[PDB]
């Protein structure tokens, strides 16, 4: 007896540079010239049933809120169990369906993403949400074309973890889809398209209803076009935008529910967490739940760095995209010792930072804000910079949403660590810094961890390889991605991969499959 | 660059046979007399102080409930508090010893276990916790000699990863940031080794509230452990009253963990309540639950008749049916229904309860506790007066000496019948009869009333019967076995919280 099985091996995705004169900058610029002045309507979906509501939505462009790149709605309690109906309707095939052909169908995905579709999704990412070319491109091959690829491999690779046969039995190990239907939940301001959150349990078998966020309707909607025309079969990814509020006490409510996928705020995903257990005695299997959220992420300096690698990363974490990664730095502490030489060319260096239109101008740095209001919030903050007596504005403090949603790097002092500007997230372009005393780095150390509520990045420069190992324990529960003389934010499995998809992690695989063990007798 | 990685080849823990002149059956029956009218005095353990309350229970044996086998006390709010504390006070260094360290103590422990600890862990297990040689032998092996060798294999291998070289890269593997609960219930029937050990063993520290049932053997795994090298606070052994002991650790702003084992609506209060707490912790408690369900054996009209009849009583009685997977219900053709109820009750009848540290020929003994003797009366009461159930044979129980119950048979008429889908925990085993063309409606059938899926058997020569059912039953079992019984014949991951750590050179 035989059986044919298949084996997968993925490279990254490489990141183009885009130079000046180069070929996908040329492709880029036509899809950039193609988004210019349009707007795309974008349904629910149902099956392969386009479906309106009366709830209209719009997202708009942050560099030119005037621009309304999207028209799209919410849908309703009745779509919304109408959604979960036919998902699960259409799951016991898609389980059954064999690994190595579900793969296949993401496969092409990240094909027509790498190839065919980059220029449109890099586009609609800037369009949309306010990427800088750069970014746009790092988040489309590290995050999105990554986790497809990388996903794929490790799903085919698991199908072959099987068990050693000890006759008379025949064992085998079967990896079940979960009963139920999935939900993918971000947040309706969210800077992410947060692919994965229906691509990963999607992948392993399950059926998804897929809330995506407001502020990247345009991309995720290009992301899902893509899935479907892929191959993904009607039902397996229903596209349902839909109010936060709503769309959570609706699938908490449903007996069907076997899992949330969600990033966003930890009180948001507290909510969740506190709705499933309410309903715990009304589910036909344990909902699963996978929480990514936080943090208020630091950067510390010892006396011993190299002062242009604290600065360049620094300025690079806590202002990429604006500040609006889950991983941007948005606290620095520095030694008082080293605090005059940081402290100017944090200032040099601020200068330099052109914020703007980054459609109009590749040179651009970062751009508007995501929308109205995060303006808003982030304007709060300023205001509190410049008036609280412990806080110093060093650069930047302006904003202004005449045309988008735009607002100059920051950076603040603070005299006090235990600042609300220390511990409370911005998700701006806001940098706090605390200047402490050099003969109390250790208990500085300390204070970091301890002011740290949850903390997802963290970052250490030294070149004193003591202090590094000291830190590495002190700091051990402050950062689940920890970098040593390098930023937050990262630098260039899934390229964009980190502590989330390791074993262990909210994130892993693993967590949307539920193994079954046969055991066969002869 | 280059360096070593490292692994750890383990062997499964082989089971003895205990032939009448082996040496494990002369040192088993050793220690079988030295329980012999004998009470262990069992303190809390807190780091190394042992400490009493006033709050004083016992532990009988369930096939003779007049021996107390030990006397131990309860956790009061104060104790648990403490222990807490000094578990937390322990953590940090536990984390930071390197994995090989930590799983080296596990190892010790388990060769303790298989060599000069077997007798004394399998004689406490039979004496306390009823069960007879072949049951304690097996779960000794498998439960906890295997879980241990294992685990530790496990978890050195989690960090064998891929070199980086100078821009590295490594993943480090920590323990949660608070304490864990192991917790059972207080007349459940497990040991309760790999429930404290495994989230111990992945640089947690735990405080272990084991079943008043087990008492006994629950502390010689624990003190097992200290003498194998476990450092003080890494678990704290405290006994407690379920709801105090659940009340407190989930009002604890340092819960990072719930290791459970027991029955769903348990394991469902506590996930209740530390989601109506979440807003206190320091990070979000992660629980694990290992519960039982209402397992079933389907039998085909090809099916092998012998093995049906053997699988199903041994599934289904062995250990008093007191184990997760046992079956408890059985799906019959009615085709083979005549030749399946004859062989079944001259079987049934063969099967001897009793004293099972005194007569080796014992089948199984004796339920744990009075709580589950009082429950199976009822649903013995339930089959008798039940217009849609006939106890086929068994039915009597008797509470003088020992919680006996006799082996029950029942048939029901209807498959929705509540002893169909209600977990028992004990030994009933009800049957339902089909007509032999509506077996694929009767597939349905056994997965739209399974509530917990977790193990199944199917019974069947036909190939093509065979493919079919696993489809039918993909989630009603999640241990699915095709000829052979329902009790049989990556988990430590929930444990650690990975963090990648990245330097540029
Ligand atoms: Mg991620």
């Amino acid at each position: 007896r035989w059986k044919h099985t298949s084996s997968l091996k993925v490279a990254n995705e490489p990141v183009l540079a885009f130079t000046q004169g180069s070929p996908e900058r040329d492709a880029l610029q036509k899809a950039l010239k193609d988004l210019k002045g349009r707007m795309e309507a974008i349904p629910c979906v149902v099956g392969d049933e386009e479906v309106w509501t009366s709830d209209v939505q719009y997202q708009v462009s942050p560099f030119n809120h005037g621009h309304k790149v999207a028209k799209f709605c919410y849908a309703d309690k009745s779509l919304l169990n109408k959604a979960i109906e036919a998902a699960l309707a259409a799951r016991k095939e898609w389980d059954l369906k064999p690994i190595a052909d579900r793969a296949q169908i993401f496969l092409k995905a990240a094909d027509m993403l790498s190839g065919p579709r980059r220029a449109e999704i890099l586009a609609k990412t800037m369009v949309g949400q306010g990427k800088t070319v750069i970014q746009a491109e790092i988040d489309a091959a590290a995050e999105l074309i990554d986790f497809f690829r990388f996903n794929a491999k490790y799903a085919v690779e698991l199908e072959g973890q099987q068990p050693i046969s000890v006759p008379p039995s025949t064992n085998s190990t079967v990896y079940r889809g979960l009963e139920g239907f999935v939900a993918a939940i971000s947040p309706f301001n969210f800077t992410a398209i947060g692919g994965n959150l229906a691509g990963a349990p999607a992948l392993m078998g399950n059926v998804v209803l897929w809330k995506p966020s407001d502020t990247a309707m345009l991309a995720s909607y290009a992301v899902y076009r893509i899935l479907r025309e892929a191959g993904l079969p009607p039902n397996i990814i229903q596209f349902v935008p839909a109010d936060g509020p709503l769309f959570g006490d609706t699938v908490t409510s449903s007996e069907h529910l076997c899992g949330i996928n969600f990033t966003g705020s930890v009180p948001t995903f507290k909510h969740l967490w506190k709705q499933v257990a309410q309903n715990l005695d009304r589910f036909h299997t344990f909902p699963r739940l996978a929480g990514e959220c936080g943090g208020k992420n630091f950067h510390f300096v010892h006396r011993s760095a190299d002062v242009e690698s604290v600065v360049s990363g620094t300025l690079r974490s806590a202002f990429e995209y604006g500040g609006q990664k889950c991983s941007a730095c948005s606290r620095l502490y520095v030694p008082h010792s080293l605090w005059p030489q940081i402290k100017g060319r944090l200032l040099e260096e601020h200068s330099r930072i052109k914020v703007g239109d980054p459609a109009e101008d590749f040179g651009t740095f970062f751009s508007a804000v995501i929308d109205a209001k995060s303006f808003a919030r982030i304007k709060k903050w300023l205001e509190h910079a410049r008036s609280s007596p412990s806080l110093t504005i060093l650069a930047g403090g302006k904003c202004d949403d005449s045309v988008g949603y735009f607002v100059e790097p920051c950076i603040v002092e603070s005299k006090d660590p235990q600042e609300p500007i220390m511990k409370e997230e911005i998700f701006g372009p806001v940098l706090s810094v605390y200047v402490y005393p050099d003969d109390k780095y250790k208990e500085t150390l300390q204070l970091v961890d301890s002011t740290t509520s949850y903390g997802l990045t963290g970052a250490v420069f030294s070149q004193d390889k003591d202090v590094v190992q000291e830190a590495t324990k002190v700091l051990r529960n402050a950062a689940g991605n920890f970098y040593i003389n390098d930023k937050s934010t990262g630098s260039i499995g899934a390229r964009a991969s980190g502590t989330n998809d390791k074993p262990g992690g909210p994130h892993y695989i693993l967590r949307w499959t539920s193994p079954q063990v046969i055991k066969e007798t002869h």
